[PDB]
């Protein structure tokens, strides 16, 4: 029914790292991520995930949401599990795939990110953890949404 799909937020104090995708997302700021692999944990596959996108490499990571897409005329509900980390190590790489950018946390490009980020990251912001849903009618619109916050991810 659903599809595993990671998405990694690298929030420090000060920024939060967020990537342009060159071309599903393109044109649009997001956190790094993917579907996850066979035999893989959703864990491992968010590592390898930022790493794939960012050149990063996450220490520790923090389950921080669980959010389940749908687009309307799609099959696939999207299952996408939300990490978040302040310890890092490397630098951030441009591949003609994904342009990394640190953003203060004030000047956040809402406006040229998902829609679906103006209504979850202010609570990514203030550290809490969430369980959302998100109806999408194309990549412009959402139709209605749930969005709580959680105790256990």
């Amino acid at each position: 029914a659903s599809r595993l799909y990671t998405l990694v937020l690298v929030l420090q104090p000060q920024r939060v790292l967020l990537g342009m995708k060159k071309r599903a997302g393109a044109g649009r700021w997001n956190g790094f991520g993917g579907k996850v692999q066979e035999g893989e944990t959703i864990e491992d596959g968010a590592r390898r995930e930022l790493q794939e996108e960012s050149g990063l490499t996450v220490d520790a990571l923090h389950k921080v949401g669980q959010i389940v897409f749908e687009f309307v005329g799609e099959p696939e509900l999207m299952d996408v599990h939300v990490f978040c980390t302040d310890s890092i190590q490397g630098t951030p790489v441009e591949s003609d795939e994904m342009r990394p950018c640190w953003f203060q946390l004030d000047q956040i490009p809402f406006k040229d990110m998902w829609p679906d980020d103006s209504y979850w990251f202010p609570l990514l912001l203030q550290k809490k953890k969430f369980h959302g849903y998100f109806k999408f009618q194309g990549q412009d619109t959402i139709l209605d949404y749930t969005l709580r916050e959680v105790d256990t991810v």
